[PDB]
């Protein structure tokens, strides 16, 4: 029955009072009074059974959201669908209702250092859990970081996530890539498929920089301009870093470029806590092997008000999914994954 700016958003007896929020990927997002728990909640409608590619992204996100339990990762409290495969056109994911996300927040609000430190702690704490499950998010950016009115931060959108696979990370120069351009590590344009953990840390660094001045630090307009932005600020890679790149074409591209030096961080962010800049530096290290890991970051001095490893939990066990089978099998699997929420 109930409609909300057509669409049909029928989420049954339990959830009423629908109010629009935005436009997700391949569906719509509403808030809605939950008549069993007596709170407002959020509800994403997802209609992906036509295009095979949205079905992997829905299956992935569904598997992960139900396996993970963590205060800084968005949950699935409920998942609503028809009682049969045949009748299932859409899928609805009910979550906690978060006021805003960091993208929307950074357009209008400048943040205090106390807030930056706190949000960074929460991102890194949630990322620790994710990596501990051997998973990579692959698409961390401000719009994937949800916030409520009490400053609680929750990572969302695991559509692009993958199980880590460091042994199969090498690829050729200029290999096309899916994740959001601005938060892409440099090795992705050189020689990485994005199957190692240090891909997520680069993105977190990109977010710290953005939180620090309200503006993306590497806003490249297209695939290769992303790299020139990165190099504009870090300057030319050292020879040792270039020697970790064995890939000939990527290495010669880098050698062909004129020498540029490092723009120092405090020239770029003169107001910032210099401990914040120090960690920034370590997150946005050119060489992925030297870039800081998630635990080292949590233990950096910038975060010592919050750091407490025993209150920074890890997953019960590794993750293992799948990828490439067709529309129809993926529909069966999404049906199967969501059975538990039926009566
Ligand atoms: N739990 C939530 N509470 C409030 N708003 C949410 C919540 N989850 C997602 N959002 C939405 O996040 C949107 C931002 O745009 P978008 O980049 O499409 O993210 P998304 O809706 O999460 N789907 P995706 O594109 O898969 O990340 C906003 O329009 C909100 O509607
Ligand atoms: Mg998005």
């Amino acid at each position: 029955a109930a409609a909300a700016g057509p669409q049909v958003f029928d989420v049954g007896p339990r959830y009423t009072n629908l109010s629009y929020i935005g436009e997700g990927a391949y569906g719509m997002v509403c808030s809605a009074y939950d008549n069993l728990n007596k709170v407002r909640v959020a509800i994403k409608k997802i209609s992906p059974f036509e295009h095979q590619t949205y079905c992997q992204r829905t299956l992935r996100e569904i598997k992960i959201l139900l396996r993970f339990r963590h205060e800084n990762i968005i949950g699935a409290n409920d998942i609503i669908r028809a009682p049969t495969i045949e009748q299932m056109k859409d899928v609805y994911i009910v979550q906690d209702l978060m006021e805003t996300d960091l993208y929307k927040l950074l357009k209008t609000q400048h943040l205090s250092n106390d807030h930056i430190c706190y949000f960074l702690y929460q991102i890194l704490r949630g990322l620790k859990y994710i990596h501990s499950a051997n998973v990579l998010h692959r698409d961390l950016k401000p719009s994937n970081l949800l916030l409520n009115t009490t400053c609680d931060l929750k990572i969302c959108d695991f559509g692009l996530a993958r199980v880590a696979d460091p042994d199969h990370d090498h690829t050729g120069f200029l290999t096309e890539y899916v994740a959001t351009r601005w938060y892409r590590a440099p090795e992705i344009m050189l020689n990485s498929k994005g199957y190692t953990k240090s891909i997520d840390i680069w993105s977190v660094g990109c977010i710290l920089a953005e939180m620090l001045s309200n503006r993306p630090i590497f806003p490249g307009k297209h695939y290769l301009d992303q790299l020139n932005h990165i190099l504009g600020i870090l300057g030319s890679p050292s020879q040792e870093d270039l020697n970790c790149i064995i890939n000939l074409k990527a290495r010669n591209y880098l050698l062909s470029l004129p020498h540029k030096n490092k723009v120092p961080w405090n020239r770029l962010f003169p107001n910032a806590d210099s401990k914040a800049l120090d960690l920034l530096d370590k997150m946005l290290t050119f060489n992925p092997h030297k870039r800081i890991e998630v635990e080292q970051a949590l233990a950096h001095p910038y975060l010592e008000q919050y750091y407490d490893p025993s209150d920074e939990p890890i997953a019960e066990a590794p993750f293992k999914f799948l990828d490439d089978l067709p529309k129809e099998k993926l529909k069966e699997l999404i049906f199967e994954e969501t059975a538990r929420f039926q009566p």
